[PDB]
């Protein structure tokens, strides 16, 4: 089998470069157009995706550091990623996310219904492995282990999608962009047209390991037992578990901290969301003997006037989760360490992390005004994709027109159409929020737009 | 037959006026609302249609002057138009063009699919002969020869249209304004509802002359031999050939000069568009012995920092085409001089003029941002026409409501509908780009519009 430091394309380093291949991955990523676009992309609307990706990289390094010295896990030290690989994986995890976030993701998936759908994490793999113009046709040409580390869902769209969930009540009067977004969310997956990339990631493993590692589950009873739902992938690589843990800690605490600052989560919300289960903080305070973890003391410090009393509690909770990162084996039958080993929190810490994250989804993610803005990004992307798809040679830039022509060669009929719509999907998804707004305004908004 | 200085309506001049009828045409045109609208109408988006029409008038006068003294063409001096007639024809040629240019023209033709279509040059005749409020129902009431001079395409829409080219792949999800504009372009023609105007222009000629002069051709193989295409008219009057030559010289050189200034055409584009065929400049430089026509010398002067080195080359190329205007006979079997005689460039000069014009279409006319703005004018005009057509008495001004009522009298059924939609088409097409934008914003844009 192939090495983990192997790339799809041959790009050997000069003898002047003792940097390991994982550092070369970090260097290419930071100097890449896909990573620099994280500035003009916000996840909530304040906090940009670049800042979130840096905080996630910091948390992941702290996780890897904590594990690399805890001798209870000394048996697994050799399989931990290094500082450069965990950073590059953490800094790349939100690269594929489209403009306007979930509003744009639902939009592109709805437009690509007959052509493979769209999902952000799949586009992250698509950009990293092919789209980014660091190479001709191999993206940034990352190492096998880095590609595996960003593959959060190693199962294809077709193998996971349940198109019965897309079913809608007919409405002759509704425009094409007007629908319930929750019923058009894609499965978390990789795109079928990128199977070659996934083949490379998995050529360094035994095929029985691949079958066990790509196992899925059928979730049941989201509201009713017969409600149709997509299938979920079940397992991620070891490095991916570390990044996914850091990614959730930031969403649970750092987006919570921003919610306190903006006033979207009050102490009344806190004490009502924790009206029961004050032991989520208190019982932990007893076991670890940390008076700072007392529910009433940490509540006063979180909702304190002095900003140094809040950041001290946020950082205390950030440190509490990093110090409670355990590494177990997943219920996959895999014997490879990178496929069988998982990093996660202590069960009592995860209960507290989730319960803080649930208050964030309730007051921030599902705020009426936040959702109204997501729908507008849905309308904008749909209306932009339609127009770019109706006459792509009139509107698209010349290099994008070349890819669309190139994608259709050797293909005819419906396969040619899906391959060319994929290029348009990669063009729109690779837009920044302001670039997509300007592109919308040049095409539709009455008095806006300039030829330069 | 009738005189060339004859008008549809009787408007004789006072004895105090020794001005010839062609000067009276020039005077009425300049003081007309249709000609003054050329200020608020741009052709590219910089250079307005008024400025283009003045440069065309200057080139045409230079053409007529050059021919009126070249004794190789002395046999045809008596049939050349005078200074006033060639100016009025040149200043009127773009009067009918709608807001947003081709974007608005494709829009109106698409809306008028079942009602006669729309084309700019046809509206120029419609405004000049009927619409302009200089008279009651005869427009500016121009002379027969001036009307003939603006009749670039003396064949009707119905006689030229190939509705198979309008055929579209069905799309249930597309809004009414979303289509490929290239497949909805109208034929270059005059509108069927203006046949009476064309009858007057042609009552001063023998009917055999009319049949030969209105001959058409069926172009073949735009991309494939079986691609459906409209039919083209074949012949223009002598005065029209002079105006059409001046009109093309301005587009080929003056719009090229603006392209240099804005940076849309680089010296790299020039030397790559002329990578072969440097003899288009050089061979002419040999025959005429003009070292300024050397490809490398004129390239340095065109792309020079000093603006006096560029304008000296542009004006040299403007002068080179005027000095190479020849007058031949067209392959029409006509014996009337105004219908059989044509003015055009020398074959080697036309090869150079076209090749410069092709670089203008490639970098300017078909720039992605220029086309994106054209589509937005297409969407705006379509959405404006629809709403004005749904309830014309609620929205249209009282004088326009009078014409629409008046156009429907004596008619019922589908003929009444087409006659009233023609008035709405004349209202929208006669809008300036900013007037159409304000009219769009009052009706659709959320927070815009005032009752005054
Ligand atoms: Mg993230
Ligand atoms: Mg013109």
């Amino acid at each position: 089998m192939g090495s983990l430091e192997q790339r799809r394309l041959e790009q050997d380093k000069r003898p002047d470069d003792v940097r390991d291949e994982y550092d070369r991955d970090e260097a290419r990523l930071i100097h890449s157009a896909a990573f620099r676009r994280l500035q003009s992309k916000t996840q909530v609307l304040y906090r940009t995706r670049l800042t979130h990706s840096m905080e996630v990289a910091q948390i992941g390094r702290g996780i890897v550091q904590y594990l690399s010295k805890n001798k209870k896990f000394a048996e697994y030290h050799e399989h931990l990623p290094n500082t450069s690989l965990i950073t590059a994986i953490c800094l790349a995890h939100d690269i594929g996310h489209p403009p306007f976030g979930h509003g744009g993701e639902v939009a592109l998936n709805y437009c690509m219904r007959e052509h493979g759908g769209f999902e952000g994490n799949g586009q992250t793999l698509r950009i990293l492995g092919k789209l980014d113009k660091y190479t001709g046709e191999h993206g940034l040409n990352p190492t096998r282990r880095m590609l595996l580390g960003i593959l959060k869902y190693p199962v294809a769209y077709s193998e996971l999608v349940n198109e019965k969930a897309y079913e809608q009540v007919p409405d002759k009067n509704a425009p094409y962009w007007l629908f319930e977004a929750r019923m058009q969310k894609p499965p978390k997956c990789y795109h079928d047209c990128d199977q070659e990339i996934v083949d490379f990631i998995f050529d360094g493993f035994a095929r029985e390991e691949l079958a066990k590692f790509t196992q899925t589950e059928q979730p049941i009873d989201k509201d009713e037992p017969e409600k149709p739902l997509h299938k979920k992938s079940l397992y991620k690589s070891l490095d991916c578990t570390i990044m996914n843990l850091a990614d959730n800690i930031s969403y649970s605490l750092h987006d919570f901290e921003d919610a306190l600052s903006l006033g979207m989560i009050t102490q009344r919300h806190w004490r009502e969301h924790f009206e029961g289960k004050e032991a989520l903080f208190n019982d932990l305070a007893k076991q670890l003997v940390r008076n700072d973890l007392n529910f009433d003391l940490i509540t006063v410090n979180l909702f304190h006037k002095e900003s140094h009393c809040r950041k001290e509690a946020i950082g205390s909770l950030v440190n509490l989760m990093i110090t409670n990162a355990i590494i177990e084996k997943n219920q996959s039958g895999c014997e490879n360490p990178l496929l069988s080993l998982e990093v996660k929190l202590a069960p009592q810490i995860e209960k507290l992390r989730q319960h803080i994250f649930d208050l964030v989804c309730e007051q921030v993610i599902f705020d009426e005004n936040v959702q109204q803005l997501e729908f507008k990004g849905q309308k904008l992307v749909i209306e932009l994709f339609q127009t770019l798809a109706k006459d792509p040679n009139r509107f698209l830039p010349k290099p994008t027109r070349e890819r669309l022509k190139k994608a259709g060669e050797g293909l005819e009929g419906e396969h040619k159409k899906s391959a060319q719509l994929r290029v348009i999907c990669d063009f729109v998804s690779g837009m920044t929020d302001d670039y997509a707004t300007k592109f919308y305004e040049k095409l539709f908004t009455p008095s806006k737009g300039s030829i330069f």
